[PDB]
Parts: structure tokens; sequence; C-alpha cells
């Protein structure tokens, strides 16, 4: 019961090696026909292209999380966010793109309709100078924000080492639900700040507070893919970590089948790998 990826890493070392392990992920509707292995039509749909931040990042239809709450007629079923599976079920994680000033309502709508409890934002409003996301949480000091019938009130916040734990009292109908936003601000960008002690500390913390887990960054797939997969393994480990050829590759392989490019960087690939690693 001691699979040794350990005694097999000492030789799986660098670029071309990890590049070729990352090149093999040509999970771009390939095989023998780049024909919509997984179409993306509700994303490309008329009044929906604008609900999408990045263009390229199109959410799959078979995994697209639709909306049902209809606070106002105007409501659209579409939200750029997919359901990624976990060790047991098919609604373990939900990866969305950064909310948009327009998609703020939908964002909450979901959170509410899908009874999420733990939100994970792996960005900073602005990174490298450019804006990467839209605020939706209400900060302390002030009081009540308001995204439609949805009222977001911060009960408090833990300004911890590399992230802040938000507690947000959200009142929709005459009912108010409590939510926790793990705002992971630290993280250079997408290359190699290889010291994921906190990416693990965070994940642990989240597992400290079953209902879906809303993981999201900017495109909602770069850094969110990397969390999912670490936690996903994190999960196998502490129970039965099915030793099949099941590796980080085959792992991210299933991951990017739910959402295009759930890990689009070799560096991020090597990252989810090294963290999986530290978990000895």
């Amino acid at each position: 019961l001691q699979k040794f990826l350990d005694e097999a890493q000492s030789k799986k070392i660098t670029k071309e090696e990890f590049a070729n392990e990352f090149l093999k992920l040509k999970r771009q509707s390939t095989k023998y026909k780049a024909d919509k292995t997984y179409p993306t039509t509700v994303a490309e749909k008329p009044k929906n292209i604008k609900k999408n931040r990045y263009k390229d990042i199109l959410p799959y239809d078979y995994s697209r999380v639709e909306l049902s709450l209809i606070t106002s007629d105007e409501d659209s079923s579409y939200i750029n966010a997919n359901f990624i599976k976990g060790v047991y079920g098919p609604k373990a994680y939900i990866a969305t793109q950064g909310p948009l000033s327009t998609t703020l309502l939908d964002f909450w709508r979901m959170i509410w309709e899908y009874s999420v409890l733990i939100i994970v934002m792996a960005c900073m409003e602005y990174e490298m100078g450019k804006k990467k996301c839209e605020r939706y949480w209400a900060e302390p000091g002030e009081m009540q924000l308001e995204f439609g019938p949805f009222s977001v009130s911060c009960e408090a916040e833990k300004r911890k080492s590399d992230y802040i734990i938000r507690t947000l009292k959200v009142k929709f109908n005459s009912e108010t639900r409590t939510i926790y936003q793990f705002h992971y601000k630290n993280w250079p960008d997408h290359d190699v700040p290889s010291s994921i002690d906190p990416i693990l500390e965070l994940i642990w913390d989240v597992r400290c507070y079953s209902v879906p887990i809303c993981i999201h960054c900017s495109a909602g797939c770069g850094r969110t893919g990397v969390i999912c997969a670490i936690d996903y393994t994190w999960m196998l480990l502490k129970d039965g970590i099915i030793p099949e050829n099941f590796s980080v590759f085959s792992l991210i392989r299933e991951m990017r089948t739910q959402r295009p490019s759930l890990v689009q960087t070799q560096e991020q690939y090597e990252l989810v790998y090294n963290a999986v690693l530290e978990l000895f």
C-alpha cells in the first residue's frame, strides 16, 4: 500500500520530460476527428458570449452548470462554469471564470441554487496591473453589498499568511445563508514560484470548514484546475488512494475532460505534481 511515485520521480526531472508529459495532453477534441467531442453551444449562443470573460475558454455543454433560480424574467440558464468530479461524485467541484460585473447575479444565483458553502478565489482583483476579476464579496468596515435580491454581508475575516478567510452572510429570500470565501491572493502568476506550502495549508483549511466547492480564478481553469487536482488527490490519500496507473497525468486527463484546459500550463502541471509530491 505504498505506491512509489516517490521511487519513480527521481527520474521524471525537467522540461522536454514534463513538456512531453504535458504535450501528450492534446485533449483538444482530437483522436481522429477534432469534431465537437464536447460541443460548446450554450456558451457560443447569442445572448451568452458576453457572459464569457475569455473567448477561448468555452465551457462544455455536458458539464455546464445551468441556472434555475429566476429572480427576474431576464435570467439566463448559462454561466461560464463547469462541474468537475471528485473521488466519489459528479458535483464535487465547480470551476467558473472570474465573475463579471454583468454575471455577478448569476454567480450568486448559482452559489445559492447549488447550495455552495466554501468559495475559493485564487486571484487578486488586479494582477500584473490588469484586472483579473470582479468583486462580489462585501468587505468588513462597510456593511452590505447587494447583487439583486441577494445581499452579501461580511460577518468577519481571517487575514492569514497567504490568504484571507471570508465569512459572508448572504440573504436572498427571507432566508440568509452563511458562506466562506478563501481568497488566495499570493501566487506570482503562472510560471514557477515552487513553494506550495501555503497552497496546501489553504486546501487543508478549506477542508476544515457534502455540497459543491466553488473554485475560481480569472479564466476559471488555470489556477482552479491546479487546486481541484491537489485536493482531489488530497482526498484519495487520506482514504483509499487507488493505485491504478492513476497518476497526475491520467488525473489532469480526466480533469480537462470536464473543462477545457483545466491546467493549461506546463509549470502549473509540474506544480500540481510537486504539491502532490510534498504530500509524500
